[PDB]
Order: C-alpha cells, then structure tokens, then sequence
C-alpha cells in the first residue's frame, strides 16, 4: 500500500487522510464510511444518506500532467496539463456530450469516473447512484460524487473510490478496470462479433437497394453481424416505422437471417425528436425544465427530448420495442446517444439521472435476452457495465485521418484510433472495446493504404471489436488482406506500455494473440507503425 508525506496530505471527506472507519454528520447528510489497505492501494467506501448534493470525497494537490476522461463514449481520454487548464466553450447543441455537470466544465478541469498521473490512479468503481467526477480547483484535485439535488430517506451506497500507486502506470489502469469489472459485474463476451455496418459508407443516404446490394457481397467477407445503420427510421423515436424504400423493420430482420447473417440494427433509444409520432403522442413521456420538455441536444437538425427512464409507461414503451425487435430476429443492438437518458432535469420520480439511465438500460437487456449483443454507443461509461457487451470508447471514425480537425469530438480517424489506445484498459474487463469501424474501401476515401493498415492492425492488437464499414463493391485485394491480417491479430491482452504519451506516438504489446506474441509502435503524427510478431 502507498504511504508518504503525499498520502499523508491528502483528506478524504473533509478529514486528514488515514486507515480506519469514520462518522461525518453534516446539517444536511450523513456519511459513514471506511479507508481500507487493498493491493497497490487504498479503497474508500461505504454509505450516505440525507441530502448530501455535491459531495466532496477526495482532496489532493493536483498532478501538472494528468489523464483525463470524459463520461461517455465520444469524449476525450487524454493527458492535458492541469495548470494551464482554460474552460472550453460548450456547444449549446451538445452541452451535455461534454459534461453532465457543464457548471464545473466552464470553469474548471474535469474528469469523469477516473483520473491518472504517471505512478497513480485515481478511480471510481461505480457510478449506480451518483456520477462520480474530479475537478481541478485552484491547484487542487478534488474528487466529487453528484446527487443532484436527491434526497435519500434511507442509506444507500457509496460509489467506492480507489487511490492506486506503483511505477507501472499501465498495470494500475488495468487493476483499476479489473476492479470496476467486479464490482458491477461486467459481461465480458467470450466471442468477439464480426460484421458490417451501413454508416460509415451510406450515413443518412443509405437506401435498401444499396443495402441489398451489400448483403450479397458480405457472403465473400468473413461477417456474422449484419447491422443497418440510422436511415431506415422515419424519425427519431419512431422506431419500428421506416421511410423511402426500405420495407418493414420486421421484413429487413427476415431478409437478412434469410441471407445467413445476424440481423443488427440501431436505435437511439432514449431520444424522441420534437417531430416524433412518439413525442407528439406523449409529451409528457420526456425530461423536463420549467414543466416543459428539455433539449437534450439536437442533431438531425430537430431538437431532441430525452425519455424520462423513471416513468413506468417509457419503460413499458421500451421493453415492448426491444422484445419487438428481438422477436423479429435481431440479436445485435447498437444503442446509441444514450447519454441522453441520463441529462439533468426533472423527472416523475426524484431519482438521479443516473438512476434513471441504468433503469432504462437495464430494461432493454430485460427485453432483447442473454443470447443478443448489446453494443452502447454515445454512452455513459461506468454506469453501463454490466448490461453491454461492447461500448464504443471514441468518437466517430471517417473516410479520412483528418488532418484539420481539432481533438473536439468532430469525426476523424486520427481522434478515434487516439481513444481506443488511451481506453485500452476498459477492453475485457468492463464489456469488449469498440474502437469504431474499419473502413477498406480503396475508393471514395481519402485514407491510405498506410492508414488503413495503422487503424485496422491497431484495432487488432487490441483484441477490439471487428466491425467494417464499407460498399462492399469498393474493397479489392488490399483491403481483404488487411482484413484477414487483422483478424490474425486478436485473442491477446494488449498494454499499452506509454499510456501518459504527449506525443501521439504509442508502444502497444499484446500476450497470446492468434499471432502469438506482437507489438506494434504507432506514430498517428507521420501515421507510421513498426509491426513485429512473433
Ligand atoms: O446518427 C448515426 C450515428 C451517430 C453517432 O455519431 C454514432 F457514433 C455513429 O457511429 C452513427 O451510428
Ligand atoms: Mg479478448
């Protein structure tokens, strides 16, 4: 276990920090609460009850180069210096992509669930009922569990926090998730899905003829997963009505199992647009400002509502869409903007927006059974382990690295591929990575062959998920060949051996792949990589 002058500068609740069990009695909550020994650290844990808010747990001097991660899929994990640290302007169209507590974000350096400095970790092993964060304040790191404004009659839980120390950076992130893992029971799939996806070729233009044409060709590629894409969806929240030439959602599932694939589909299942048949039918059905219906975001150019996941007819509503699909035939689900299910607001019940989230998610793994994938996308982390199977850990890859694009969440394979070496850790402990599709095409991209190979032998010595993304008619030999390298490349437990790297340039090993022992250094400046296996 850590001790020093540093452990000895820190307090935790308020108290100078030391081993042992302690009572906080406030004006307006209690706190009970222990500070064991684990290995390689100290565990924090216990529970509260009262109106206990923003909730101070950890305070520390704050490290000058630290990691930082952001709650949900899309957003950055990566190493800035905390000192010279200026807020970010926050898009009123996606506040809530870039912080469930955009107060601290204008303000303030934030981290969500975890935090590290080269030789420590800093890490929540839950967030069940409070969203756990760290803010940089005035040279201080402070940790924080957020109620939101809930009161609790009754004890509950404590999300535990962990302070982890040893030299090997790497080897804390990977005890940190392995701690996460069993703390909620994370679903670690012994099979690794392959499959196509629509999106990354098509977006919103894809059509069923096209489609049609794709699902022919996938019987010459190595897929399982054969999962349509946002298109096929009249609106957003009407789910089971499509437009232009697709047919039934119900009729797609049995063409596609016809044609010996696992039929996927996407949803953004706790969003309804303002147009929505869903909305229209049932304003009340959403989070609300004022009494009113609040923006989540809005995309698709519409505003979005959020579901209000604590009322009983939402999650009625979402367990008959899901059986629905399920007894269609899909068995891959790409859930996705989740993060909407979980924006501050108020709700029928005074729950947390946490809360409510996992009530939502757990209700769609009720729903769709053991035997379907659930892939999260745009998602909260931590809250999510132990209902997906896989998480997308980056935002959105693109037909191009993306040279002109900023680290702000915007497409690009640069940023994607940078998310899924910084996330490593997550990857068969907390569910399976997905680091975001392969796109292969060798026509209407603007990627390499070099930079094909980079993103895709990366992906693969990662153990990630293997997922394509392409007109299948555009992929000739050398996208084929990557393809099959790549797949050669998964089964190992990958490291990355420089995780707090300021230089874009990556030295990542991984034990027991199908190619035995490999290790591939990436450079995604010059978008160079030296392979070696073994
Ligand atoms: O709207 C479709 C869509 C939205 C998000 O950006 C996802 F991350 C992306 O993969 C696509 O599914
Ligand atoms: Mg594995």
């Amino acid at each position: 276990v850590p001790r020093g002058s540093h452990m000895a500068s820190m307090e935790i609740f308020g108290k100078t920090f030391r081993e042992g069990r302690f009572v906080l009695k406030e004006k307006n909550f209690t706190v009970e609460f222990a500070v064991e020994k684990i290995h390689l650290g100290w565990k924090i844990s216990g529970r509260v009850k009262g109106s206990p808010g923003r909730l101070e747990v950890l305070r520390t001097k704050a490290p000058e180069k630290v990691l930082v991660n952001n709650w949900q899929s899309w957003g950055p994990c990566r190493v800035v210096d905390a000192f010279s640290f200026k807020p970010p302007e926050i898009d009123p169209n996606w506040r809530y992509t870039a912080s469930v507590v955009p107060d601290v974000l204008e303000r303030n350096l934030q981290s969500d669930y975890f935090v590290a400095e080269e030789g420590k970790v800093y890490g929540f092993l839950s967030s069940k009922i409070a969203h756990p964060f760290f803010a940089v304040e005035d040279g201080e790191l402070v940790a924080y569990l957020e109620y939101f404004d809930v009161e609790f009659d009754d004890f509950v839980p404590l999300e535990p926090l962990v302070v982890l120390e040893d030299p090997n950076t790497p080897l804390l992130l990977e005890k940190y998730a392995e701690l996460v893992g069993m703390e909620n029971n994370a679903r670690v799939p012994k099979h690794t899905p392959t499959g196509w996806c629509s999106w990354y070729h098509y977006f919103l233009d894809l059509t069923w003829e096209e489609t049609l044409k794709n699902l022919k060709l996938a019987k010459n590629f190595p897929f399982e997963v054969f999962q349509i894409d946002d298109a096929y969806e009249k609106d957003i929240g009407d789910w089971l009505v499509t437009r232009g030439d697709f047919p039934s959602v119900e009729e797609m599932a049995k063409v596609i199992a016809e044609n010996g694939f696992i039929p996927g589909i996407w949803t953004a299942p706790f969003s309804v647009s303002e147009t929505s048949d869903v909305f229209n039918e049932h304003p009340d059905w959403v989070v609300k400002e004022n009494g009113e219906p609040k923006m989540a975001y809005r995309n698709w150019n519409k505003k979005i509502y959020a579901l209000d996941l604590s009322k009983d007819e939402v999650l009625n509503w979402l367990f008959d869409l899901f059986s629905s699909l399920r007894k269609m035939g899909y068995r891959y689900f790409k859930i996705d903007f989740l993060f909407a299910g979980a924006v501050p607001g108020e709700r029928k019940k005074n729950i947390t927006p946490i809360q409510a989230f996992r009530k939502g998610i757990e209700t769609i793994r009720k729903a769709v059974g053991e035997d379907s994938f659930i892939l999260g996308c745009g998602s909260p982390l931590l809250p999510a382990v132990g209902c997906v199977d896989g998480m997308r850990i980056g935002p959105d890859t693109a037909p191009f690295w993306g040279e002109h694009i900023e680290d702000n969440g915007a497409p690009a394979a640069r940023w994607a591929l940078r998310n899924a070496i910084t996330r490593y850790f997550m990857h068969d402990r907390f569910w399976l990575n997905d680091p975001d599709c392969l796109i292969l095409r060798e026509e209407k991209t603007d990627l390499t062959q070099k930079e094909k190979e980079l993103y895709s032998y990366t992906c693969g010595v990662l153990d990630n998920m293997i997922i394509e993304s392409d007109d299948l008619s555009l992929v000739r030999d050398h996208g084929k060949k990557v393809l099959k390298e790549t797949l050669e490349l998964l089964g190992g437990r990958p490291r990355v051996q420089n995780i707090m790297s300021e230089d874009l340039r990556y030295e990542i090993v991984s034990s027991g792949t199908l190619s035995g022992n490999v290790k591939i250094v990436v450079d995604l400046n010059s978008r160079e990589y030296h392979l070696e296996k073994e």
